[PDB]
């Protein structure tokens, strides 16, 4: 089947289409104005793989956390796209997406995701890929102050890969914790990494109707 | 046939559905966050008239002028909705929409539309309904300084109905011009008034594909 993923949760916007494993994706840093770029990206990606919106089985959307406005804009477009085509929707975490990206690029299986939320906050998550490739640790997603993150890091063990803008925003985090951290090579989520996660949810039937697609509230 | 109109160009957001003349509409003042309200409004309206998105013949969208961000958000959702359903799109002017509203509520046939654009500017238009009900004067749409509007008013004649927030923002306009002005009873556009205009365009085949739907640039 086919899965179309869309992400506009952060400073970047991206689209990806999954077709029996074969991926078609596009990623670009999105200005303070995302909306104007999604639709064209979507139509390009669909055309590239010779697919119609009505031929897609599910539409994966970025449920955040991240930009309050950006996350909601993306969900809005996604719903529009899914409603007009009667498509089931799949919410995917921005933090989990970056973790999958770390696995894709560096083979990391334990990811500490930290997003530099404005005004001194950070969106945090501790993700660990299990044997079936499902990222465990969604219950750890939270919005914390740098200080509490530093506190959290002292309770962790084993090695981890770091992903997200939060690390460069608060360089003391990786420095003061006694953990062995590796660079996940992921600063921002990419729709292409949303696909593997959306597919596993589809396989389990964890989808939502258009009217129930919403942003995560941490 | 059926026409679905959506407007989020100004401080208000609205949706309306035309079914062989029978209208179903909803209007509400939209906060600094519109996106979150459109989809539900759309699904409500479609359900109320027992219609599916795929049963609609055209999707009318607010092409502005108005909020730079608001206008683009609306177009984005509309495109999403139209693409997933393979629907032809119809751009409708925010100023013309308010003029149609004035005709609906007061029978006005000559409308001076003025929108209070931020930072001391005003979106302006001189609209006149012809015998077939088509609003002539689209070529007059422009972004002007209050002073130039006052200047423009001195070149006009006959009576006019006033619509838009621009009049209350610059009360000297109606006071210093020698024109007989009547209250159009319309401060903000309503999707329901976009319908008659979208229908005439549909009848003439003046529609655009999803990828060509864009905001007006004054």
């Amino acid at each position: 089947m086919r899965i179309l993923a869309i992400d506009t949760a952060t400073e970047a916007c991206s689209v990806a289409l999954w077709n029996n494993g074969t991926i078609n994706a596009h990623f670009e840093l999105c200005p303070r104005e995302h909306t104007q770029r999604i639709l064209p990206m979507v139509q390009e990606i669909l055309a590239a793989s010779g697919a119609s919106l009505n031929e897609i089985d599910a539409l994966a959307f970025g449920r955040g956390p991240g930009s309050f406005t950006g996350v909601r804009i993306g969900i809005g477009i996604a719903q529009g796209l899914a409603l007009g085509a009667n498509l089931p929707m799949i919410g995917v975490s921005t933090l989990a997406t970056m973790a999958q990206g770390a696995w894709r690029k560096t083979g990391a299986t334990r990811v500490l995701a930290a997003i530099d939320a404005r005004m001194g906050e950070v969106y945090w998550a501790e993700y660990q890929r299990d044997a079936q490739g499902v990222w465990q640790g969604e219950e750890t997603e939270a919005v914390l102050k740098p200080e509490r993150v530093g506190e959290r890091l002292k309770q962790l063990s084993g090695e981890w890969a770091t992903v997200g803008t939060g690390w460069s925003a608060w360089p003391d985090l990786a420095k003061e914790c006694g953990l062995t951290l590796h660079d996940g090579e992921v600063s921002l989520p990419a729709a292409e990494d949303m696909l593997p996660i959306a597919s596993q949810k589809l396989a389990a039937g964890e989808t939502v109707a258009v009217e129930h697609a919403e942003p995560v509230y941490l």
